[PDB]
């Protein structure tokens, strides 16, 4: 799983993103971007864990740490997403009404 953790500019980095990643539970890895202003990355070993820490730490800032956390691929959106998301396989199972009244 892929995760997207940035907004680092009020006392929030990794060690902060670490901590509520880590909270939350335990995570592939995790790393920083020093390029950007304030942009990190981190690696979910799987999804769930990715989806209650996103939801989570985006849904409410943590110990005051309004940080930025984000799903690039798993996180099936009604918006105009364009990248398709990771959430299941289907491709064994079909149907659109076979029956024709």
């Amino acid at each position: 799983m892929k995760v997207y953790v940035g907004n680092l500019g009020t006392g929030a980095g990794k060690g902060e993103l670490e901590r509520a990643f880590s909270y939350y539970g335990p995570l592939r890895t995790v790393w920083i971007a020093r390029n950007p202003p304030g942009f990190a990355f981190v690696e979910f070993e799987d999804p769930r864990d990715a989806e209650d820490a996103v939801r989570g730490l985006d849904g409410k800032v943590i110990c005051g740490s309004r940080v930025r956390v984000e799903l690039s691929t798993g996180m099936p959106r009604r918006s105009r997403f364009d990248r398709p998301p990771a959430r299941r396989k289907l491709l064994e199972v079909l149907f659109n009404g076979p029956l024709e009244h």
